[PDB]
């Protein structure tokens, strides 16, 4: 993990539900675990409707 912690004020593009703490103070493995198994959104170009979800 890293110091460089992400706030939620600071206007990054999370979903609802999702909060930064728990995604910078443990490592980015459980972090894209949970916003892809959870909310099913790609960062990546959306290309197909029928996503992992």
């Amino acid at each position: 993990t890293s110091s460089e912690e992400e706030d939620p004020l600071a206007g990054i593009s999370l979903p609802e539900g999702v909060d930064p703490s728990f995604l910078a103070a443990l490592p980015d493995d459980i972090r894209r675990e949970v916003l892809q198994n959870q909310l099913g959104i790609r960062p990546p170009t959306r290309t197909a409707p029928s996503t992992n979800s």
